[PDB]
């Protein structure tokens, strides 16, 4: 659904920055939605290491020493943006701590490496389908995922599926219990995501998330909030701007958390 407060609010806050803006807000106490743009595709960036995670989770679930397999990669792996995997070059790192090191630090070298562990750039694909989400597609690995241009829809999900993915798998059946724990566990630990959705939210909530940013100036954060009172609540914000070269805009997905949970 979308108030006409909340469309008024988000349509201005959109055009005064030059962008287009994907919110998708689902409030698992009344199971209310906030949708704007959410049936569109947007470039996910970083949030896509929110699925990575997950489908290794969902693969651990059949092979339950997935988590604690040591990987000892090389200083070929290592990436620009690398800084966990590059603390622990010397003595490698376990599947556990590069989940961890890539949702908590959007660390690239530790994406690249589980998405080898889990068999390609498919297999994170079909891990989206198979939880019903059709719109995720991850078509290249790091870094070049981030080039987010006009209308490719390489590396695009919707507002909407982001958010039915996040509520089924922290908030729902899609994964078994343990696993479904830590991946909340991780998301709470995110280091990256204090000027977006976190800075819209009032400080006495919990917020889990995992930022993303590219060209076009590209801003997203995905999270789950923990209120103080209620149930938890998913809110997906993807914004993306005219030219190449536009500075990311966090004080953008800040407004558009405080405009959404005004509502609530
Ligand atoms: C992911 O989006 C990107 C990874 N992950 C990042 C992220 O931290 O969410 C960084 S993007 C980097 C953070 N930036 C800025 N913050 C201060 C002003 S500019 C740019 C990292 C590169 C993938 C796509 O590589």
């Amino acid at each position: 659904a979308l108030p006409a407060s909340v469309d008024k609010q988000l349509a201005e806050l959109e055009r005064n920055a030059n962008g287009r803006l994907g919110v998708a807000m689902i409030n698992t106490g009344n199971g209310t939605k906030i949708l704007y743009r959410a049936a569109q595709r947007f470039p996910f960036c970083s949030t896509f290491k929110f699925m990575l995670a997950a489908a290794v989770l969902d693969q651990s679930q059949s092979q339950p020493n997935l988590l604690n397999k040591h990987i000892n990669y090389h200083e070929s792996d290592l990436l620009s943006y690398a800084p966990i995997t590059r603390k622990n070059l010397a003595h490698g790192m376990t599947v556990s701590e590069l989940c961890a090191a890539t949702i908590q630090y959007s660390d690239n070298t530790a994406a690249n490496l589980l998405i080898k562990e889990l068999g390609g750039l498919a297999a994170v694909n079909q891990f989206a389908r198979s939880i019903g989400d059709q719109m995720f597609r991850l078509d290249r690995w790091e870094p070049d995922l981030n080039t987010a241009r006009p209308n490719d829809p390489r590396d695009t999900t919707t507002p909407a599926a982001m958010a039915a993915s996040m509520n089924k798998l922290v908030l729902g059946d899609a994964l078994r219990p343990a696993q479904r724990s830590q991946l909340a566990v991780w998301l709470k630990g995110n280091t990256t995501g204090d000027a977006t959705i976190r800075a819209g939210a009032p400080t006495d909530w919990i917020v889990g998330d995992k930022t993303g940013s590219g060209d076009y100036g590209t801003t997203n954060d995905i999270a789950v909030l923990w209120p103080t009172k209620g149930a938890p609540i998913v809110l997906v914000v993807y914004f993306t701007q005219r030219e190449k070269d536009a500075k990311p805009r966090r004080d953008v997905l800040a407004s558009v958390t405080k405009i959404i949970l005004s509502q609530i």
